[PDB]
C-alpha cells in the first residue's frame, strides 16, 4: 500500500539528517574515517529516500490522489537537489577542500530540515 511505503519513508527524513549533522561533527573534530564511514551510509539511506518518493508518487498516481502526486513532487525537487550537493559534497571530502566540505554540509542540512515538515503533509494527503 501507499500508507505501508510513506512509514518507511516518514522514518527516514530524521536518520539522514542526524547523520548529515554526525558527518560535521566528525569533520570538525578531524574523524575522517568516520566522515567516510557516515557518508557511505548516507549514499545508501539517501538513495532508499529517493527510491520511496519515486514509488509512492507511482503509488499515489494509480489511486487519483492528485494531491499527494503534488506534494510528492516538490519534495522530489528538493531530493534532486540534495543528490547535486550530496554529489559535491563527496568530490569536497575527496579533494580535502575543506571550505567546500563544510559550507556543502550546512548547505545539505538546511535543507534536510526543510524537507520534513512537508513529509507531515504527506500523511495528511493518503
Amino acid at each position: 500500500s501507499l500508507k505501508e511505503k510513506f512509514a518507511e519513508y516518514e522514518a527516514i527524513g530524521p536518520r539522514i539528517l542526524e547523520l548529515w549533522q554526525a558527518a560535521r561533527n566528525a569533520f570538525e573534530a578531524g574523524d575522517l574515517a568516520r566522515v567516510a564511514n557516515l557518508l557511505a551510509e548516507l549514499k545508501e539511506l539517501f538513495k532508499k529516500d529517493l527510491n520511496l518518493a519515486n514509488a509512492m508518487a507511482a503509488e499515489a498516481a494509480e489511486a487519483g490522489n492528485k494531491e499527494a502526486v503534488a506534494l510528492l513532487a516538490e519534495q522530489l525537487e528538493r531530493l534532486k537537489k540534495i543528490q547535486a550537493m550530496f554529489a559535491a559534497a563527496v568530490n569536497a571530502f575527496r579533494a580535502g577542500d575543506r571550505e567546500a566540505f563544510g559550507a556543502l554540509l550546512e548547505a545539505i542540512i538546511n535543507e534536510g530540515k526543510a524537507l520534513l515538515p512537508l513529509v507531515e503533509a504527506i500523511k495528511e494527503a493518503i
